[PDB]
């Protein structure tokens, strides 16, 4: 329960685990929205605190996975958390950053400090579930989730997995009325009931030896494209706004032209919510066909990918490829590849491709390649990978390693699509790649400026 006239529609709330409410402090887990301000998670949290007359307080966990990924994702993270540290301090919210997992990590926190409720946000891979599972396991109070990343909330979208943007977008778009809508301010407590820096420290100090290097051992990552946290992200929503939606609908298409919005590094870690993106977006007057552009790309296959991996418990398989995509792939097993690549070679950029490794450059240095390189590179994996299976792990792994955006629903089914046809179409058939979509070089050069996108990333 929240107290009447909260402005919470109880759609976005789905309850984890039924139990035995404690008289302590609502905490919100958060975990995917990493950002105080236009975060329903904290909202509702907050919302159910004032009707049981107690604080809200917000933990988040420093997994064991960050090793996985690289010093870019976890400094990008990291400064992110140390400026919400300041921003929840000013509601009077304190911040709990817990070393370890979320089973051990949770359980403990909620009977060492006597919590009432427990709430996070939603996500639908896999380790998050995962996470879920052991928690709920050690805990005797009530588990709800919010849907604090999407517009619409994910179970309310669809029921189902969509299996065109075609087929979803009348759905979502019946929806916005009902859900696309200004956010309240967040209410602080009416009291107050190792740093960040340390842990920043000892964890790049981990990673250190796995720092992607060039052959100088200089190293590639550079960090001055995005800076990270919640002020820098609404600043990057105004610059969007200001200075590169008007072109968006004419050069999205262009990875020499810098007109793409650069949200996703904040969009990933919640740092900024899309329905605030939408909401200034839907109010500004810019160039015709921008607009749609622009809110097809942010509502439409940001949530159809947040719905493929909900409805789909494989969706980094190939068995959730469509059937005829998974028909046609097999079909081409045993066709000679033209190229097969180890995973150091694509990681490396040393194919015989310019464009290819010129794409794997900006990857590497930045840490966001460009949405249209993305679909050629996948797809390439695929041309020159053993089989649809490696060419799944290869694009993953790179992906997750390298861009600041990964470890993502839209990666996932971004390479889903561009490998496996999911929420495609079949195409002309072809050897080896057979149906799946294809992108030549060639189509490439005639579309852009491909020797100055080499130029720039060589
Ligand atoms: C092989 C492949 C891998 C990808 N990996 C990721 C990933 O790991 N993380 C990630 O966030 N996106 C991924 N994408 C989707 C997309 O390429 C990026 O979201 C986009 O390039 C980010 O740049 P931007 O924010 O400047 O884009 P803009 O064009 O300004 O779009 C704004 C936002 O809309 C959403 N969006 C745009 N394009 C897509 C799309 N094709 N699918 C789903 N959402 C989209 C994103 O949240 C993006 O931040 C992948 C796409 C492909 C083809």
């Amino acid at each position: 329960l929240v107290p009447r006239g909260s402005h919470m529609n109880p759609k976005r709330i789905r309850a984890l685990k039924s139990g035995k409410q404690g008289d302590g402090p609502v905490v919100y887990w958060m975990s995917r929205d990493q950002r105080a301000e236009d975060n329903w998670a904290l909202l509702f949290s907050r919302a159910i605190a004032k009707e049981a007359n107690v604080p809200v307080v917000v933990v988040f966990c420093l997994t064991d996975e960050f090793l996985e990924a690289g010093i870019r994702q976890y400094e990008f993270m990291l400064k992110g958390l140390q400026e919400l540290e300041v921003s929840l301090s000013r509601k009077k919210i304190p911040s709990f950053f817990l070393r370890g997992d979320p089973g051990e990590k949770i359980s403990r926190f909620v009977k060492d400090y006597n919590a009432g409720t427990l709430v996070t946000d939603f996500s639908p891979l896999r380790i998050k579930n995962q996470w879920i599972e052991k928690v709920i396991s050690g805990i005797s109070i009530p588990f709800f989730e919010v849907d604090a990343h999407n517009v619409v909330p994910c179970w309310e979208a669809s029921q189902k997995h969509e299996y065109a943007a075609h087929t979803f977008r009348p759905k979502l778009y019946a929806l916005l009325p009902e859900f696309l809508e200004e956010f309240p301010e967040l209410e602080p407590n009416s009291v107050t009931p190792e740093t960040l820096s340390d842990v920043l420290e000892t964890g790049v100090k981990a990673l250190l030896p796995e720092r992607a290097l060039l052959k100088n051992k200089d190293p590639l990552f550079e960090p001055w494209h995005f800076e990270p946290g919640e002020k820098a992200a609404k600043k990057v929503m105004e610059s969007f706004i200001a200075d590169r939606l008007d072109s968006y609908g004419a050069l999205r298409n262009d990875p020499t032209k810098n007109m793409l919005s650069n949200l996703s590094p904040y969009l990933h870690f919640g740092q900024i919510s899309s329905q605030r993106v939408v909401l200034e977006v839907e109010k500004a007057e810019s160039n015709p066909g921008s607009k749609k552009a622009f809110l097809d790309e942010i509502l439409i296959w940001k949530e159809i990918s947040d719905n493929f991996c909900y409805y789909n418990p494989g969706y980094d398989g190939f068995e959730s490829f469509p059937s005829w995509a998974k028909e046609s792939l097999n079909a081409h097993r045993n066709d000679v590849r033209s190229h097969i690549y180890t995973l150091e070679e694509f990681e490396a950029g040393k194919t015989h491709d310019p464009l290819w490794n010129a794409s794997q450059m900006e990857l590497l240095s930045t840490g966001k390649m460009h949405g249209y390189t993305r679909m050629y590179w996948a797809k390439k994996i695929l041309e020159w990978s053993e089989s649809p299976e490696k060419a799944l792990e290869i694009a993953i792994c790179l992906n997750d390693r390298y861009e600041l955006d990964g470890r993502d629903p839209n990666g996932y089914a971004g390479i889903a699509w561009s490998i496996g046809g999911v929420h495609d179409r079949a195409w002309g058939e072809r050897e080896v790649t057979g149906k799946i979509r294809y992108m030549s070089y060639e189509g490439c050069k005639r579309k852009f400026d491909v020797k100055l996108y080499i130029e720039k990333y060589s």
